[PDB]
């Protein structure tokens, strides 16, 4: 399933992120804001039970309990995802965190990259509980989807209850590549850009998310 | 306009607020969360302008700019709105904030403003957001609105967690242009003016 | 006792607060920072116990437990103390909060005010456990100390274990008025300004803290 | 110089980190807290200039400006420094941040840098802060310093939570000019290279 969260405020924030004049401090501030917002949107898609609660007025009434808020594992793809994850963690205070350091092998060919070698320089992920945990993989940008696909090949083996992918900008090619292979993944993004340049960067995109956030 | 924000997560949070076992620390924590969420929902109803920005890729593309974010006045109705406003202020950093308290001296008992300190409201420009976690008889909200409507702001938003059917109808019938945001609308008020099922006295729940 | 927290970074932050050109957003941001810092400094004065803790290496070693982190009541003096309290709550996540709305009856040029009438328009304070709770009264500015004295009159009756007063700027007069009457109160401040003008404002001070933060 | 920040609150937080029962959520929360605290302590060792500011009362008074806050490069040694650096970056919002990882293959087994992405360090101007919650044999820290010192930064700070007596001496004997901040200095290391009593493998404690 594809969830494009393109409401006025999210597009307003995204505009700030795209703007090449937005410095690191403000870029991070806006990315955290989007992490909170996407966490909110994701929360509204989680399973939930109807419960009964007693108010101070001695009366009982129906309520809602999203039990899955207790079963979340967020995978932080360094370096770029750090601010996004900080925002997501605000939405899921009980989420355990896992980290994956990923970097693409740069390219500059005569044609637009379809695939790219991704080397994982660091990996520490908590035990994912099959059929129980909801895994949220966070990475601001999805271009060729090579990074996400490499992370997914491992996550899918854990057989989580559900897999969410949270990005800010995904390319049409990337979204297609992910959902066509894993059609049951919940892919959240704010905008879907049409293309990539010869270097594998998203156009219009926002540049290298890592550098935009931390220089 | 009535905006009942009853999404799974807001209903989950409301459940924690209603729960008598939720202590003040957790009660306030949830009120802050709702302030942020309602601020987000409100932000999506504001006017916006299409702008152009250039990305680091040296390409220009269309963007969005909600200029209204620069013109906001948040009014904290004294009782248990401090946490709600904390959240709203995170949603609207450029907002100026004021406080106002009303007290008495299925209910139309007259209330009066005992204290008020609200920043200058710019007519036809400012979007005023009035926060109060609970709207029961609506006497308090109506009294505050009487004051606010005089400033002739561009828009008036009301942010509440639980509003009574009675209060919702009374407010929106008198001021149909107001944007009333609430998480739930409870059916009745007891003899003492409490919302049933409600969540008790918000002041006691937050600072008691 | 008096604790003047005037380290380079707090003075740097205070400089931003004093600057008339610092907007509401940055004034609040810096006040929150001072709340965190003052919370940190206050924490280092709390009673604590030496405990034993087992590390993953299968060995036990000495540790510290500031049990009183669980026994704190923070009194938020509206409307100016809000951001300060926000920061303090970061240092004391288990603190219960109480609120007091206070507003001084304004006075014109006649004689530098020695005391003033303080109107308490709102009050909701949690139960303070005598001899157990540590009460922290937060208010960015202490000028004539009229506001603080009015709040203390009630707080002292609860006979808390200890009373802390946290301000950003206090006047020499205010500090004297508080400690001379309540010598056992722990008064924390970043700077002590020499005087008050004819309207009871601290000089050089930073203006009306409420307006500086919220307009 | 050696700066052991062993105040009641840091020792309290350290105790929670050492506690084998503290889960990763709370372990990371406490690391962020120490990042902020150590950032505060580091901030107080920086140079500052005297400036004048005008208050709303229309008078000018002396103020302080820590210009060094504009020139900071934070290096995250890969293992469990993410939460630590999160706190440090809150302390130094203008800081640029990089990452670096070193691996192998009472101990001197050599390490090598397998990955590094660090922003440009301005010689004689930048204050570089290298973060790693644990300093055991110090092989990793020394390996990282090899490259950093080449940038000739104005100052080099090291931010750790627990450092071994061996590592503290080794680093500061080789680089006497480095500002090493740590919360505690533990006496020994075991065959595997763990600090005793320490707190275990920080990476597992934070993300395991
Ligand atoms: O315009 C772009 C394209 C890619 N990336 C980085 O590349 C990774 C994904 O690219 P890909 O593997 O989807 O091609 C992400 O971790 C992200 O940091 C960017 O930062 N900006
Ligand atoms: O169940 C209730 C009903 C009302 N109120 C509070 O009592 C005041 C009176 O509201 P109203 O009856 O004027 O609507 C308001 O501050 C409101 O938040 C509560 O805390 N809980
Ligand atoms: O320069 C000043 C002097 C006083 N106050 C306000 O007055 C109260 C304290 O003044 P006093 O009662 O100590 O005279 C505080 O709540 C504070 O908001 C200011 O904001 N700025
Ligand atoms: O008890 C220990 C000892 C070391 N390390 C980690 O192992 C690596 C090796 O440190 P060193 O032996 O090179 O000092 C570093 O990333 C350090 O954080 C731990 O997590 N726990």
């Amino acid at each position: 399933p594809l969830y494009v969260i393109d409401k006025p405020i999210t597009l307003h924030i995204l505009t700030q992120l795209r703007d090449k004049y937005t410095d690191q401090i403000n870029f991070r501030k806006n990315l955290v804001r989007l992490g909170r917002i996407l966490g909110y949107e994701i929360s509204n898609t989680l399973d939930y039970e109807i419960v009964e609660v007693e108010t101070p007025l001695g009366v009982k009434t129906k309520g809602v309990d999203i039990t899955d808020l207790n079963n979340i594992v967020i995978i932080n793809i360094l370096r770029a995802a750090v601010p996004l994850v900080e925002g997501l963690l605000k939405a899921f205070p009980k989420a355990r965190q896992g980290v994956i350091g990923a970097s693409r092998v740069e390219v500059d060919g005569k044609e637009v990259p379809k695939d790219m070698d991704v080397y994982i320089y660091y990996k520490k992920i908590p035990d994912i509980r099959a059929k129980v945990d909801n895994v949220i993989i966070a990475d601001p940008m999805i271009a060729t989807a090579s990074t996400m696909l490499k992370v997914l090949e491992e996550v899918v083996k854990a057989n989580p209850k559900r897999i969410y992918i949270v990005s800010i900008i995904s390319s049409e090619y990337g979204v297609n590549k992910i959902l066509s292979k894993y059609p049951f993944i919940y892919l959240f993004t704010v905008a879907i850009d049409p293309e990539l340049n010869n270097k594998g960067y998203i156009l219009p995109g926002l540049g290298d998310a890592g550098d935009r956030a931390f220089g």
